[PDB]
């Protein structure tokens, strides 16, 4: 038994609220790994939103899932996941944002702060109580560390009667060791 | 299903590493709570060690496992969990600490920075491979930052090739939520530099 880094976490936070037949979001589609992951856990009669702004990110995705058997259940939209409310209408259990680039893509065209943001508020209005956001972020380069930097002075600015935002962080890690951070819907309004 | 403070939390990862039989240590005795709670995990055939500086936390600590029917797994020791090597000498499986004074207590008899990363270092030498630390620390109110502070700049140091040390933390609370460290050993032995 060891203590998982934060994208193993992750995962177990999201195994630990999500029952079949919910609704629930990829916001960063990306080669579909996480949109696999909460297919499986929601079953058949479940849903799953998956964004992307990359056409080679939705094709990769749509590859995975047909492989898989998995892509009934899965609704891959290529729009930015700060839209996600105009796909969006019924109460969502969680959502899952993995914050940077592209893994074997193109590394210029990463999660930006301002977008990330407006998804992160769309995100935890579109939440129902009791529902789970997992941020992943990555910090390594001048535009992950941009990225942090403005994502958690935005969510230590949350309302905490409405929200807990929890930070995990391996304190003692060189080399940017990736950040989760766990939102949960306590109260509405 | 909520995710738990500091305090829940560091309940439900000693769960997670301790099982019947093995040796543990409340480091932070208090009122006895976590001292209950170990003492009901390790079952009949294993060992708690509690330490505190107060005869106050002591008796109270006393109390409460014995109404319990755990008084028996328990050794008790007044002295500081700085010193908690010349009392231990097997591998123990999980160390609890419990940053701050005594709650219902002496608000100014309360840990220290010093003393705390020295029983820290202790805990951590005394730790089987694949075993745990929790350190809740609280801080702000009477208690002060300047513990919170050390502690946590002394763990940041700490060999990753030997240690996982994870910080969990409320960021959007106000008025000093507790934090949660947890130390973890993976391996065995030290990295050194050179002189
Ligand atoms: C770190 S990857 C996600 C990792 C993914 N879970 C996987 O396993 O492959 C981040 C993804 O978010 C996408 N992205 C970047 N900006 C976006 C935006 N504004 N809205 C939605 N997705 C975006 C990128 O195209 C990239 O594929
Ligand atoms: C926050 S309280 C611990 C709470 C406890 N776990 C409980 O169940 O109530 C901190 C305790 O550590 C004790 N303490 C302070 N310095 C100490 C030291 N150097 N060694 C051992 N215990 C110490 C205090 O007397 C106090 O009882």
């Amino acid at each position: 038994l060891t203590i998982k880094n934060s994208l193993g976490q992750s995962h177990d936070y999201i195994k630990m609220f999500v029952k079949e037949g919910d609704t629930v979001v990829d916001a960063t589609c990306g080669n579909g790994n996480d949109t696999a992951f909460l297919a499986s856990l929601v079953g058949e009669n479940g849903r799953v939103f998956g964004f992307d702004i990359q056409d080679k990110a939705i094709a990769n995705t749509t590859k995975k899932l047909t492989d898989l058997n998995l892509i009934d259940r899965v609704t891959l939209i290529k729009d930015g996941h700060q839209n996600m409310d105009k796909y969006i209408d019924c109460p969502v259990k969680a959502v899952m944002f993995n914050l940077g680039y592209l893994p074997s893509g193109d590394h210029s065209i990463s999660t930006r702060p301002e977008t990330t943001i407006q998804a992160l508020s769309k995100a935890m209005e579109l939440l129902v109580t009791g529902g789970i956001i997992t941020v992943v972020i990555y910090y390594g380069g001048d535009t992950g560390f941009e990225e942090k930097e403005k994502v958690l002075e935005f969510l230590k600015g949350v309302d905490q009667k409405k929200f807990i935002v929890q930070r995990t962080d391996f304190i003692n890690q060189a080399n940017c060791p990736p950040i989760l951070v766990c939102i949960e819907k306590i109260s509405e309004g």
